[PDB]
């Protein structure tokens, strides 16, 4: 049932609060997603003024529900939906906390998302800028969470440093339906991301925009 709502495109709400090391933000964006190519089209813009942290780190919180048609756990939980929550713990420096509800309301697929970050150091990559404006492509295995009716993922992402070394963050990932409504639950499986992030002229406002492919292989 929740599968036939991705049928064509369809419309994407993102809400983000964040507050890393007492450095509060917020991001709002739009776009869209295709389920039948596995593409999603997105802008973002901070709300507040500056980014306090870089764009790619924000990139893996910013709806796997989108993965192209290869049962699926994501698109099978809509239109009631499902919490995601992660901790991302980045080497040698802090960690996000993030916890996100994702559902329609109405025709509009909905992301809205609390993130703290905690024991960051100001002049480290994350704090400091020092990130690449890129996004590295990640194959990421999905597996069955049976104890809470819903996926569990985790994952390496790794961010390209201004100085050619690399930032580690490592993913730990958890879904959960929030309807009473049964769900599918997938085989596991994985997921192919492969994201390119660019800039809109116009846009005055610190911003992000990101054209995403992803697709699903069995085992
Ligand atoms: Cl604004
Ligand atoms: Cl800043
Ligand atoms: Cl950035
Ligand atoms: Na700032």
């Amino acid at each position: 049932k929740g599968e036939e709502l991705f049928t064509g495109v369809v419309p994407i709400l993102v809400e983000l609060d964040g507050d890393v090391n007492g450095h509060k933000f917020s991001v709002r964006g739009e776009g869209e997603g295709d389920a039948t190519n596995g593409k999603l089209t997105l802008k973002f813009i901070c709300t507040t003024g500056k980014l306090p942290v870089p764009w790619p780190t924000l990139v893996t919180t910013l709806v796997q529900c989108f993965s192209r048609y290869p049962h699926d756990f994501f698109k099978s939980a809509m239109p009631e939906g499902y919490v995601q929550e992660r901790t991302i713990s980045f080497k040698d420096d802090g960690t996000y906390k993030t916890r996100a509800e994702v559902k329609f309301e109405g025709d509009t697929l909905v992301n809205r998302i609390e993130l703290k970050g905690i024991d960051f150091k100001e002049d480290g990559n994350i704090l400091g800028h020092k990130l690449e404006y890129n996004f590295n492509s990640h194959n990421v295995y999905i597996t069955a969470d049976k104890q809470k009716n819903g996926i569990k993922a985790n994952f390496k992402i790794r961010h390209n440093v201004e100085d050619g070394s690399v930032q580690l963050a490592d993913h730990f990932q958890q879904n959960t339906p929030i309807g009473d409504g049964p769900v599918l639950l997938p085989d596991n499986h994985y997921l192919s991301t492969q994201s390119v992030l660019s800039k809109d002229p116009n846009e005055k406002r610190d911003h992000m925009v990101l054209l995403e492919f992803v697709t699903a292989a069995g085992i």
